[PDB]
């Protein structure tokens, strides 16, 4: 079980982190939401599928910069909903195919009432995601760790 990013940014057998860069909606007003969509750019696959079934699961989302600060969130993972930040590990996604397939993570972040300016910064750390895998046939349990970057500054009108 690896992962790698849509460019090619990889994760090895065994875990380790790598970065995402994600384009950003440029303006948000405080009625809308601005959604930042993993799962077009995150994928994995499955190194033993004639033998192994591979579980993964969002073990944890943290939020950075001027997410944090100036968004309130939740975050879907295969379909249901969660606080983002989020409180406890979801339930498990199956793996089961040496082809990519994608991670079903999607944030949705809406901006609080101090927001806000600049609302995120361009190149800063917004997220950090925890994929957490284990399998069916042994002791294996690691943390792929997703750092994830916006790449443009993002302003919400006041
Ligand atoms: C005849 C025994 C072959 C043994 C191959 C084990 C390959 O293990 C790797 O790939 C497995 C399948 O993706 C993962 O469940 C496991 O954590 C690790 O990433
Ligand atoms: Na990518």
């Amino acid at each position: 079980f690896a992962c790698k990013t849509a460019n090619g940014t990889a994760i090895p057998i065994g875990g380790g982190s790598a970065n995402v860069y994600v384009n950003l909606a440029p303006v948000v007003n405080v009625g809308q939401n601005l959604v930042v969509d993993l799962s077009t750019q995150i994928f994995c696959h499955n190194d033993y599928p004639e033998t192994i079934t591979d579980y993964v699961t969002l073990q944890r989302g943290s939020a950075y910069g001027g997410v944090l600060s100036n968004f309130s969130g939740t975050v879907k993972y295969s379909g249901s909903s969660y606080p983002f930040p989020t409180t406890s590990e979801t339930p498990r996604v199956v793996y089961n195919s040496r082809t990519d397939k994608p991670w079903p993570v999607a944030l949705y972040l809406t901006p609080v009432s101090s927001a806000g300016g600049v609302a995120i910064k361009a190149g800063s750390l917004i997220a950090v995601l925890i994929l957490r895998q284990t399998n069916n046939a042994n002791s294996d349990d690691f943390q792929f760790v997703w750092n994830i970057y916006a790449n443009n500054d993002v302003v919400v009108p006041t």
